[PDB]
């Protein structure tokens, strides 16, 4: 629609007060009518980063608006990236004009464009970046008069910065008379352009093509205003390494800013030049005192530059001193983006974890107002900013435990479906810290055991309230849990001081004779019953040992005993059943209705009150209930025995095999509930079908649901269709066997095992650790691990050896060496004439 | 805790047979007191293998011990060898 | 590894002196001078040091005195006097054990 | 999802872009 045309034969005015915004960036791309321009993959890639960067600093992009070649290119990326802000100003047998320009102001048309970007290097700006003076950059890439005298009055007349490069007429000339000093080169002007452009010479007369080489030779007047994007540069980011370098030339040969250091620093800063600003600021010979290296600091963290805060810690500055209280309060309200904090909100309220709640309010307390880098940290991982975090990481005091709170609360906020872009980063990233706490773990766990397993459960001073061990089985981390040193902490938190070398039948047969404990039968690391029967494989081997006891003197109390009189048996089966009742509520804290949801834990309760109304009715004194309390102990005495059959189920299965076990175990209650649903449709149909037509009670639905297991335990044309019913009953049903059998295999399988298996015994280590009939009765290790780490950093660091036998710097340090040998062979010629 | 210091304007005996041990080899980094020293990847990996080196022959490091630059890096690397 | 007065002297008083022989490396100012000063034979290079130590760190020049910058040369000339105690930890070491 | 979007009960009763 839009798209403003001015009529011209002061200026600026009109344009920043009534039409838009100011420049913090300049860009002058010079062609002129060139109705042919061949756009390569190389060019059409130059002049798509190059108004990238315009949209990113805000650039104004002067050039002729006419709608041929290059300025076509350039209108048309411009209105591809408002699709998906930039200022195209276009000023300009007969050309058409271009109809993909912001502004337009229409040979006889640059001097009112030169006479305009003059005056805007002209001015002074109390925003201040480039020392004010709004930064100009002029590209050149094609040939012609008119793009040869643009270079000039660029260089010449101002100081703008030109830009060049090696695809073109002339600006492969200027490409090609850079690299040489040969005292102005007063005639290689003629020894260029000719052999690499031979038809534009033969069409004019000499006195202008003698001008050309007096307009080429002034250009070369300063070579500080000269970049060449060169050809090799194939990669990313070379428009910007060379704008840049641009910019950091014309501003740092100004000649007054040499006490000015800091000015150089924002510039390389503001556009991401790392290896320009190590080696021109950071070289120790420039006198900085690293106290005025915080606001520049401060800028680094807001605009994602990591290589750049990674650069200013490492050049000294202490981050604790740096992060104070109201920085942090800057940084979460001022430069925290909204969709992540509305993302935030999701998070919060669908997937709700401890970690989180610590999380959102410590959000919450710096946008409405105590370890400050563990601050600095989670707002750098809340915005997914990937490599900003991996450089704080660095410098927290719990790493391992950080690596591990950012990759549950990362793995939590990819739980919403909110964007799956932002969804999976997040929990791309999550599996990069839990990857990047396995590896600083194992480093850990390579050096002494008792360190590492000190650092596993360390009280964290409330990092999310947790530690290593609790952070990671919330976030499901199945990589930090299947490792060694976790699973070598378990068997030692299972096997308690009872060595893991001593046997695995010594220990059970110490529990049948008590004196084989106080010998050196077995060999555990002055009393130490208590510390045998402390071990939770001890209270395990007791606790089943007990429970087939249990069971054996259930099953005399039922056949022998069981008379008429709750004699002296059944009071102690009260008793044996009491402490299996009292260790339940006791365990029935941190449930949340849940804990009750496998139907292996709700049946340990409804075992229970299913035998307590068994002490109910028999205490009645009559026959007619006595009799009941005798089939209602005799029915739970199958589900006492259903629990010791699943514990052996478990225990011999708890391995390779706990993944395969517990997932057909509701796979076949499944099909055990499709098969009651099938015998319920099909007790109807019995039940319709045969007689007692009208004569009913609430017989008939407690009948229906049971007489097709007491029938497990007219043929007029219906007879065939009653087959194709067993025909289709039969296979609906034997699917959901089949499905049942082999819906284990679909769906990095041994660390499912191990995290299944750390997480079954660390749920029973959380029980008490004392048998069944007496349950009655009742920041120095953190300097460690940064030592850990700082061993750990160099391991990763120097596996750069496949990206070392990149020979990118062979294949250049030997142009040094052939440009050494070329010099001397050129002055040695000037001696002998 | 430890950390002993003498204001001074012979010597030798004075800490090897009050003090510590004998030396196998003998290190000498001199900076002086610059207060400004960027430390890459590459130099803080220098002058860690070099105290690992000083940690296997036993060597003394004597440096400028002053808490800038270097000489706090090579200081808070000697503490990272007695924590490992 | 560094620049300045004080280490320059301090790599004078111990190869002058006596023989311990001195490490340095290419990453700094004028441990970089002399990890270009020994790749070179040149008569023991009068004026090579003004050749180096100015297009590779230009602002230390421009604080002092010539007479003591020539002082400089002739602190930077009587190390090169014996080159067999100088070792340098050159940049394309990229790989462990290159201290010892 | 190519079925109608009402319950049973209720069945008797009924260039921008790619220049992006
Ligand atoms: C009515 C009351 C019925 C009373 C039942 C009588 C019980 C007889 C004793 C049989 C023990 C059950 C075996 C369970 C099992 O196999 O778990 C086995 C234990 O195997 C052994 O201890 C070796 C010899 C056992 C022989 C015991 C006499 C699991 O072995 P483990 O714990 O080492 O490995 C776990 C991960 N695979
Ligand atoms: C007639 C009765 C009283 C004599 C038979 C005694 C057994 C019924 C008891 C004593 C030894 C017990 C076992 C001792 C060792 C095993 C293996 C153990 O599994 C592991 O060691 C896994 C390792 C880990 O979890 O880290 C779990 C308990 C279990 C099955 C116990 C289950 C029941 C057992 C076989
Ligand atoms: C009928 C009934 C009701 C309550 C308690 C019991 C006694 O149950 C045990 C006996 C011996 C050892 C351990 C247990 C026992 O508590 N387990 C079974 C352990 C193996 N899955 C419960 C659980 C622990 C961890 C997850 S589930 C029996
Ligand atoms: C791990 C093998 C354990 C064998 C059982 C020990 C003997 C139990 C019966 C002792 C009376
Ligand atoms: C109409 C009955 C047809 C025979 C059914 C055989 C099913 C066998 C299932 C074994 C898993
Ligand atoms: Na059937
Ligand atoms: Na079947």
């Amino acid at each position: 629609k839009r798209g403003k045309y001015i009529r011209l034969s002061t200026l600026y005015d009109l344009m920043t007060q009534h039409w838009h915004l100011k420049t913090p960036n300049l860009v002058i791309s010079v062609t002129g009518g060139a109705k042919n321009f061949a756009l390569k993959p190389r060019m059409r890639k130059i002049f798509s980063r190059l108004i990238y960067i315009a949209q990113s600093k805000g650039a104004w992009i002067f050039t002729g608006g006419t709608h041929y070649g290059l300025m076509k290119y350039i209108g048309e990326v411009v209105r591809d990236n408002t699709i998906s802000n930039v200022v195209a100003i276009g000023i300009a047998p007969l050309y058409c004009l271009d109809n993909n320009h912001t502004h337009l102001l229409l040979t006889t048309e640059a001097k009112v464009r030169t006479q305009l970007e003059k005056y805007i290097s002209e001015r002074v700006i109390p925003e201040s970046n480039y020392g004010g003076k709004i930064p100009i950059v002029c590209f050149a890439q094609g040939g012609g008069k008119e793009t040869l005298k643009s270079i000039n009055v660029a260089i010449k007349s101002k100081i703008p910065c030109v830009v060049v490069e090696g695809s073109g007429r002339i600006a492969d000339v200027i490409a090609s008379l850079v690299e040489a000093e040969g005292t102005l080169a007063s005639s290689c002007v003629k020894e260029s352009l000719l052999r690499f452009l031979p038809r534009t010479i033969s069409r004019l007369s000499e006195e202008e093509t003698e001008s050309w080489i007096k307009w080429i030779k002034e250009v070369l007047e300063s070579p500080h205003l000269l970049t060449v994007i060169k050809i090799e540069e194939a990669g990313d980011e070379i428009v910007s390494n060379a704008i840049s370098f641009a910019l950091y030339k014309a501003f740092s040969t100004n000649e007054h800013d040499r006490d000015n250091w800091n000015g150089q620093l924002k510039l390389l800063l503001e556009w991401n030049q790392l290896d320009l600003a190590s080696d021109e600021i950071f070289t120790n010979d420039r006198n900085w005192e690293s106290a005025d290296l915080q606001d520049v600091m401060f800028t680094a963290l807001v605009k994602d530059r990591p290589k750049f805060v990674r650069l200013f810690l490492e050049n000294g500055l202490n981050l604790r001193k740096f992060l104070t209280t109201e920085v942090l309060r800057e940084l979460y309200t001022n430069n925290f983006s909204s969709l992540v904090f509305k993302n935030l909100q999701i998070a919060k309220n669908s997937y709700n974890d401890a970690l989180l709640t610590f999380v959102w309010k410590m959000v919450e307390d710096f946008r409405r107002g105590r370890h400050p880098l563990q601050a600095l940290f989670i707002w750098s991982v809340l915005q997914n900013k990937k490599e900003l975090s991996k450089v704080i990481w660095e410098q927290t005091r719990g790493c391992t435990l950080a690596a591990l709170g950012a990759s549950k609360l990362l793995k939590s906020m990819a739980k919403v479906k909110n964007d799956i872009n932002a969804a999976g980063e997040s929990e791309e990233l999550a599996n990069e810290y839990e990857t990047r706490a396995v590896e600083l773990f194992t480093e850990c766990y390579s050096n002494d055991e008792d360190l590492a397993e000190q650092l596993l459960t360390y009280s964290c001073e409330a990092w999310g309230g947790s530690n290593c061990l609790e952070l990671a089985v919330e976030a499901r981390d199945q990589q930090f849990i299947a490792q060694p040193g976790v699973q070598n902490f378990l068997s030692k938190q299972w096997y308690g001081e009872i060595s893991r070398d001593t046997k695995n039948w010594k220990i059970i047969m110490c529990l049948f004779f008590f004196p084989l404990i106080g010998c050196g039968f077995i060999s555990f690391r002055f009393l130490y019953y208590v510390s045998f029967f402390t071990s939770p494989f001890v209270v395990f081997s007791w606790n089943v040992i007990f429970y087939i006891a249990f069971l054996l003197l259930f099953a005399y109390v039922l056949l022998m005993d069981f008379q008429k009189e709750p004699t002296a048996l059944e009071i102690i089966l009260y008793v044996l059943v009491f402490v299996l009742l009292c260790d339940e509520v006791r365990q029935w804290y941190m449930n949340g209705s849940k804990y009750f949801s496998d139907l292996w834990n709700v049946m340990d309760t409804l075992a229970i009150f299913y035998f307590i109304a068994g002490i109910v009715f028999r205490l009645h004194s009559d026959e007619s209930s006595w009799y009941s309390g005798r089939v209602i102990f005799c029915l739970d005495y199958i589900v006492f025995t259903l629990r010791l059959i699943h514990i052996f189920t478990v225990s011999r299965n708890l391995g390779p095999k706990i993944i395969m076990l517990q997932r057909m175990m509701i796979d076949v209650f499944f099909f055990l509930f499709l098969f009651a649903v099938w015998m319920v449709a099909f007790g109807v149909a019995r039940q319709g079908i045969l007689r007692k037509n009208e004569h009913r009670w609430e017989w008939i639905f407690r009948s229906v649901i049971y007489e097709p297991y007491l029938a497990m335990f007219f043929p007029e044309w219906i007879t065939i269709p009653l087959v194709c019913i067993y025909m289709l009953s039969t296979n609906i049903l034997l699917v959901n066997l089949l499905v049942a059998m082999f819906g284990y295999t679909v769906g990095n399988n041994d660390q499912v095992w191990k995290f299944q298996r750390f997480f079954l015994v660390q749920e029973y280590c959380s029980r008490l650790t004392i048998p069944f009939p007496f349950v009655i009765f009742a920041n120095e290790i953190l300097a460690w691990e940064a030592v850990m780490k700082e061993n750990y950093l160099v391991k990763i660091n120097t596996k750069a050896n496949d990206s070392s036998e990149e020979m990118v710097h062979r294949f250049r340090q030997l142009d040094a060496k052939l440009s050494d040998l070329k010099g001397l062979l050129k002055e040695i010629s000037s001696k002998i004439k």
